[PDB]
């Protein structure tokens, strides 16, 4: 489903780039904007924008499927990429991060560095720049922009969660509980992730219904949960060269589903390795921390989680998925599990 | 017309934080929100807000200027308000700047540091949110969301501009002219500053006309360039008691309207100075510029400027303030000049 509608969404970047690039006074801006774009919204997998244009093409009628629709399509699942971009742009410059996707980071560039935040907030506004241009005339105007930035404050509201949790160089481990962790992955993560650019095709759709957009939200909030329990793994006992990004919450003290679950199941000494070393810039200090979660066996906890959190999910789609098509949620499951 | 209705409009700050401030789990989010919302909105001069509510009371008919109306007024005051609260944390970091309406800057705290990306995202995002509490049934709605959304999108080209102008350490004052000059100045200061609290105000007394706010626009696109350039003598001719914010541009290397003057002024041995001390930490470096200015009667240039300016803006108000009551200008221009 993903597949072959890559190359076409892909392809449309383009165009994406040349609608956003008023006298030609503002030239060096546009330069700049291009070359923000081509940095940061380019080099990922693009599963959030790509679930925009399957799910359009699986809730809306072939007929009503014409060009101009899929042109629509193709932008609003590139404004998804877009608020990902965004918030990925910021989020490695607070979590102070080495690479993203391959590449060094946008802010650790020479001659980027504290300038990103001003190009993180021209990536945001490209977004309702896009919705403008593509969609005002369309019924579903409003509820788009009111979606996009109803994500931007729930996602935000989870950053603000992460960062005051981690206060760095304060080590205190009494602050990383399981329903503490619960709160802060479920506005980070869940609602931009899975629930926004499913509920962006249902509004291009019509289904505009408060019971239909709840049943799918119960879906996706969960699905969303186990993306991010699954990025805290990958974040120490992933792959770099498959996740393109080095990982960094051990440094910076965060409440990772790792450091959770090390916490209840920590004896009283190995509790002490943890507090004596966790939130810490040394290399040594890093490296017990991770021999610490090898010991208490988190990589096979990690993997019984995943098979546990599949078969939820799929109960979920079995019991919430009704009236919509539940290959909008299967494509969505085979592609993050 | 602004200082009888500052004690009301700043009282309603208390109603909007506590509109503001969905479980119990997001409890210690809401409380830096508080805080966010607390240091970085309070201690200005509300001018910005403050002419939403004027400019409300002048477009509107008293009969149609009812209870629920004003606290309208005065919530897209306080939205302005935040926009201008977002923009300036963030620039703040970006200039590298010490101080901000008489207090150290909020990024600059003790244990705030780089959070601080975030806490400016959460500022933008809770004018959205007001818009939406207190005017999502009103037919002006879309107009105050695609303005502030606007509003915004110029202001950071503007931004970008004003970035790209300065690089750090590489002095080029090739690059400063006065075409550059009047492009930075339009895009970063003159949309958000003036024309965005009057355009909200005209759209929320159903003033929605093109020409209309075409006209407004011309005499407030003027009014804001005057601004950033006062802003920019300010910077190195002000006293910090009264601006609040200690200066930056000679040391951040930027494109200010007194470097651009001083280079259409200066000798080839005056042009060596300043190319020798200019963009610069060290304070013997930077007191060398302030002596060249001084040197070149630049507080005298910027004297005649703001009455040549003055008597412009006031030719404009003439022109085209009608159909608008010129007071809605006028006590405006009293209150920046
Ligand atoms: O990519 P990361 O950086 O691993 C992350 O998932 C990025 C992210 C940014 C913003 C919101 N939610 C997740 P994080 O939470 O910092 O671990
Ligand atoms: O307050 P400042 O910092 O003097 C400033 O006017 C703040 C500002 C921020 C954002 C947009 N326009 C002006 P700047 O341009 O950095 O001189
Ligand atoms: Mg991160
Ligand atoms: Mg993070
Ligand atoms: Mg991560
Ligand atoms: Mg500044
Ligand atoms: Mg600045
Ligand atoms: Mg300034």
């Amino acid at each position: 489903v993903y597949a072959q509608e890559k190359q076409d969404f892909v392809q449309h970047f383009s165009q994406i780039v040349r609608v956003l690039t008023g006298h030609p006074e503002i030239g060096d801006a546009i330069a700049r904007l291009k070359e923000v774009l081509e940095y940061n919204a380019i080099g990922g997998k693009y599963n959030r924008g790509l679930t925009v244009v399957v799910a359009f093409r699986e809730l809306v009628e072939p007929r009503k499927q014409d060009a101009d629709s899929l042109q629509r399509a193709w932008t609003v699942g590139w404004c998804v990429e877009l608020l990902q971009a965004f918030f990925l742009v910021a989020d490695d410059i607070m979590d102070s991060s080495l690479t993203r996707r391959g590449q060094i980071c946008w802010y650790q560039k020479p001659g980027v560095g504290l300038d990103a935040i001003n190009d993180a907030n021209l990536l945001e506004a490209c977004i309702y720049r896009l919705l403008k241009l593509y969609c005002r005339e369309q019924p579903y105007y409003l509820n788009l922009i009111e979606l996009f930035l109803q994500s931007s404050y729930q996602t935000e509201i989870g950053q603000t969660l992460d960062l005051l949790t981690a206060p760095q160089g304060n080590v205190d481990l009494v602050r990383f509980t399981e329903k503490r962790y619960k709160s802060i992955v479920k506005y980070k993560a869940a609602f931009y992730s899975f629930y926004l650019p499913i509920a962006a095709a249902m509004y291009m759709a019509g289904i505009d219904g408060e019971k239909e957009h709840a049943n799918a939200k119960k879906i996706l909030l969960e699905m969303g949960e186990f993306f991010q329990i699954q990025d805290d793994y990958l974040d120490l006992f992933g792959d770099p060269s498959v996740t393109g990004k080095i990982g960094t919450d051990i440094q910076d003290n965060k409440c990772s589903w790792l450091v959770v679950q090390c916490l209840q199941r920590a004896t009283p000494e190995q509790y002490q390795i943890l507090k004596e070393n966790y939130g810490q810039k040394e290399a040594e200090k890093v490296a017990r921390v991770k021999a610490l979660y090898e010991e208490l066996d988190l990589p096979a906890v990690f993997l019984q989680y995943e098979e546990d959190s599949y078969s939820h999910i799929m109960a979920l789609i079995e019991q919430y998925a009704a009236p919509l098509p539940p290959a909008v949620f299967l494509g969505l499951a085979r592609k993050i599990y």
